């Protein structure tokens, strides 16, 4: 599992469950092309997005549909979504965890890169 | 000043100076049209991006060039940039971002 997503809810103090997540990769013509997607689990995690073979060096965007999440809880949000854009790097063995902490008018994201 | 951007550096404990910021607005054909741009000042603030007349309802993207910022400081960061995407309808927006090499936070302060 080279790429995992974990989403947390800062209002409810809980995993952010059933959040849609879309991953894109930048294509040669500089557009975003769909790559993988899913919904977070009961633990706020999304595994199995891609494989080591498919996850080649490139520019990737992880789009977290925060607005639908807050609307489902009845809370007025600011952002359309949370976007995390990064270049993957094959400098030795690496696994990427993209973590996001959500509030209605704020979000934080960090990358946990491990070998 | 209906749209202001403030950027802070969580490593040095300072405003993030000379950070490029690009604002885009979604057009009718669903593409991102350039809307305004600038650089943060010595206080980490970017004022005068737009006007009340120009800042109409729409979907806006604020792209903060964090990668160039870190690389000018000799750090290889994780993210290409920090992106804040929001719908406007709520008349003065402050978009604040706090930056680390492998992480950032953003918040919106919306006042009348
Ligand atoms: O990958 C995990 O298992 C795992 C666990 C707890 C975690 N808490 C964070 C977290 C906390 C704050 Cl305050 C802000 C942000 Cl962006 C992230 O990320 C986690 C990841
Ligand atoms: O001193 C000011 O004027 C001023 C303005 C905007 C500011 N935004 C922050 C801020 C943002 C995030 Cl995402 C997380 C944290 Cl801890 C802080 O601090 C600010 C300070």
């Amino acid at each position: 599992c080279p790429l995992m997503v974990k989403v947390l809810d800062a209002v409810r103090g809980s995993p952010a469950i059933n959040v849609a997540v879309h991953v894109f990769r930048k294509a040669a013509d500089d557009t975003w092309e769909p790559f993988a997607s899913g919904k977070t689990s009961e633990s706020g995690e999304l595994h199995g997005l891609t494989t080591e073979e498919e996850f080649v060096e490139g520019i990737y965007k992880v789009e977290i549909d925060t607005k639908s999440y807050w609307k489902a809880l009845g809370i007025s949000p600011f952002h359309e979504h949370a976007e995390v854009v990064f270049t993957s790097n094959d400098s030795g063995p690496r696994r990427y965890t993209i973590a996001a902490l959500l509030s209605p008018y704020s979000y934080s994201t960090t990358a946990v890169v491990t070998n």
